[PDB]
This record gives C-alpha cells, structure tokens and sequence, in this order.
C-alpha cells in the first residue's frame, strides 16, 4: 500500500473538482445571477477544502465536495427553470432558436438536457418543414426558375446562375443542420430524428455536387 | 387469560417451595417442586390435551399436521404427547407416503417431457442443467419429507409400522434421483465429440446444401451447440461445481472470446435471408434493390473469402450489419412507398372524369417518387417508364369510356 494511494485518489477527486466546476462556471460565460455564487460553493470548497490534508481530507472534504455540488444542484434547478421559463415565454420559434444558440454548452448537462424535448420537437417540425420546402423549391429546377431570369437579368451566365443557386440552397441547408445540432446537442444523429434528416441532408446534399455541370460545359 | 395466571401461580409458589437451591433438601425443595408442579402443569397439560385432539382436529394432509406438529416443540419433552402421536402416526406416515409416490410420478415423467423442459428452456438452462437442477429440487423435496418423518418419532420412525417402507421408497427414490449419470454422460459426449466441435471458429463462413424443391444452399456460421455448452459448463460450475474438465473450460472459455462476434454474423445472415425471401417473393422490387442488393452480395463474398481474420474482424462486423440494417430499412420503405403508389395507380379508375382529382394523385405518387431518388434506388427511371405506360393505358381506357358517354351526352 504506497503511501501516496490515497493521495492519488484525492489528486484525481481535485482534478474532477476543478475540471468540472472550472466547466460550469466557464460555461456561465455565455449569460439568473447565481453565477458569483457558484463561484461562492466553488470556493467553499477551496477554504474548506484545507488546503487537502489526507486523513481529514477523506473524512471531511466528502461532505464539502458533496456541500458543493448541492449548490449546483439549486443553481441547475434555477437556471433549467428560468430558461425553460424564457423559453415558454419566447413567442417567436427564430427567437427561441436564439436562445438554443445562446445556451449550447449548457445544453450537455444532462439535468438540464432532460426537460426540452416538447421544445426540440416543435423546432424538428420547424426545420422538417423548411428542409421540405428545400426539397419542392429545388425539385423545380433553375432553368425554369424565375430566379434564372432575374439573375439573368443581372447579367450572369445561366451556368454560374445555375450553381449559385444550387451552391446557396446548399448554404441554407447547411445552416439547417447547424441549426439542427446546437439544438439536438452534438449528439444528434445517435437521437431518433437526426439520424433521418442526415440521411436525408446527405443525399439531397448529392444531388447538388454540380462539378460536372461545369465539366461538360 | 385463563392458563397464564395458572402457570404463573404455580411457577411463583415453585419459587418459593425451591428454597433459593438447598441443595441439602433437594429431595424438600425439588421433590416438593415437582409434587406441585408436575400435577398443576399436568392439569395445564388437560387443556394441551384438547389441543392435543386439535392436532388431527385441524388438517387433512401430513403438511399441516407436521405445521402444529412443529408449533408444540415444548411437547417433545413430554411422553404424553406421544400417544396421539402413535395414533397419528398411522397417518402421517401415510399421507408421507402419498407425497413421496407423487414424486415417484413427477420423476416417472422425467424432464424432456415435464413442462419444466418448456420453462427451463424458455428461461434459458441447458437440458442437461434443466434435468439435474429438477432432480436435485425432488431430491431436496424427498429429503425434505424425511426430515419431516425425522421429526414425527426421532428414531422410532425408521423401524416402524410403515416407516421400514417409507425407507424403502426413499432408497429406491434416491436411486431414481442420480445426477452422476447425467454428469458422466455430458463429459462423455463432451469428450466424445465436443473435442473438435470447441474451436470451430476459423472456418468462419460456411456453404450448404438443402435438398428441398430445387435443393438451395444457404450460408452459415459454425456455432450452433456451442455456445450452450458454454453455458453448461457455467451452470455446473456455479451450481454445483465439479472436477470439471479444465480442457473443455479452457475451450470454452476461448469460445467465448469470440462469441458475440458470430451472434452478429448469424443474425446478419438471418436478416440477409428474411430480405432476400421478401424481396424474390417482389419482382418490379428487384430493379430499384439491385444495386443495394449487389452492395450486400459485395460485402457478402468480401466476408465469405476470408475465414479466421484475427486482426480484421470487428470492423467488418460492423460494416455488415450497418448494410443489412441499411437493406432492411429500404426494402421496409420501398415497400411502403408502393403500397402507396398501388393504391394511386388502382385507384386511376375511381374518380370518374376529374381533372384536378387525376392531376392530385399523379402530383402525390411523384412525390412519392422523389422520395426514391433521394435514396436513390438502382434503376428507378426505367421503373417509372413501366409506370407511365401502365397509367397511359389506364387513363386512354377511362378516357375512350368517358368519350362514349360523353358522344351520348353531347347528342
């Protein structure tokens, strides 16, 4: 038993200590004001931490890390209450996806990433029906869009105005699926849903790859 | 309430008659004792005496009659007791006997055909454990029964009436009820034939033959009985644990190690086949599956060519079951996507004379058709030419019909 086992074990505990909280408190970066006071738990610990001794250190500094963490615990509720509360009280979807945009990394944690669901899915139904209209608008092609015409009329040739209306439906929807991840989480494909619409993006995604528009003409 | 106080009072006017242990009128103090207590207990005993009528008085089977029998354990100290004891013991070694020949007929109907064949084996147990595991839950049971008869006189029981021949069915039971040979016979074929049949694991594909209507082949692993036999040897190691032999644990253990990876082959194939038979059993299906099927046939000979790959063997695992998960997931949606258009395309002689009606359901089954090109399928423009000649066909027919009644109207 080298004496320095526990010291390791507590090493690692520390490390977990000021990973995690170091993680939290950075995330509050992107801000309703428990933010100093996660600081304050977090520095509960670093005065009553000891500065680590061993034996004490087992026997007292669990109950601080554990003293800590239930003040997560109160700041989650209140964070994962009040955005839930913003996010209920948003009347516009775009607005509601500025505050999916606003709390990415807070939508990890896997307290607060449990109660958004009904959300998640009324913006699945928003971006289905957008990545639809995608489908209908380009299923009509650029030769007999009226878009041909007006980029005509700006004077462009009908191959460049052809990819670049191919190459923009492409940018929106690849914003559709960034809009899609930092809804979803990174995690997104492994979800129900996104594994569907990636197959989906993939091969609408293939049937815009106008290299050999280019090459044969 | 009513016996309570008659003890205590006998018990105090005990403690007083003792003496606090004078020793030197032990023959006063305990003599004296015992002349009032035995007699005030005895007439306690009167009243244990109607329960002692109570004993038969309760039950109709051995079980519940050996429950009080049990329930007066003070009784035991007693000769008293022993009485209706000898007088029950007629029945109780009786209704002993009718248990234990009931187990004669539970054991008679051995496991393959007792319905803890279907119920071991749905909770996945060996036949070979299923089988000992039920004999030793009868031997427990026969035991069980002795104990019980062990209780009723102590050692009088044995050499009684009808116990000489409770002892009897026991040794001729404990006979029937022997696991050694099952034991022996499962090491033996074990070690009979199992030898090879451990690390079958190199040739990892397998060709066949079926003699059936054509006589087709199929593709197999090898690891059908195998892996029970892993399971066998769990079994008896944790259940009862023998001088198992260390070579066949050693194989199975290097079985093991490589037993999930063909549980996912086997399905992979079993999913492969279940496919194919819905997919033959189509025939426009096949030009749009093509080269998704040829995909899965790729894969297939890719897997098939090579046998044992030690390092190279979870990635294409994986690969295998994503394609005929990928397969299944498109044979499921083609096939809904048909059913779809089929009932459009059936439907085309429905709506009588409506324009805006035909251009709806042409309108739906193309959409249903870019669908297919998304996922694009193999051949899907030469399909949608069948389609078209087809739905020409069903649209002059309803036309030329319309056109006559029309020449009749506009008479």
């Amino acid at each position: 038993n080298p004496a320095h086992r526990k010291l390791q074990a507590r090493l690692d505990q520390m490390r977990k200590f000021r990973r995690q909280h170091e993680q939290l408190r950075a995330v509050i970066v992107r801000v309703a004001n428990a933010i100093e006071e996660v600081n304050l738990a977090y520095e509960n610990v670093k005065e009553v931490d000891g500065l680590d001794v061993s034996k004490e250190g087992t026997e007292a500094w669990e109950a601080a890390m554990k003293r800590y963490d239930e003040r997560i615990d109160r700041v989650e509720t209140r964070i994962t209450a009040r955005l839930r509360d913003q996010l209920g009280t948003a009347k516009n979807a775009n607005e509601m996806f500025r505050i999916f945009s606003r709390f990415n990394a807070l939508f990890v944690r896997p307290h607060i990433r449990g109660a958004i669901r009904e959300y998640q899915t009324q913006l699945i139904q928003r971006v289905k029906d957008d990545i639809e209209s995608l489908h209908d608008k380009f299923k009509v092609q650029y030769p007999q869009s009226q878009a041909c015409k007006m980029s005509h009329v700006r004077d462009l040739p009908p191959v460049s105005g052809s990819i670049i209306w191919a190459k923009q439906i492409d940018r929106q929807l690849t914003a559709y699926m960034k809009r899609v991840e930092d809804v979803l989480g990174k995690g997104w494909e492994n979800h129900v849903e996104g594994q569907k619409l990636k197959q989906d993006g993939d091969s609408f995604r293939m049937k815009l790859n106008t290299q050999e528009i280019f090459d044969d003409w």
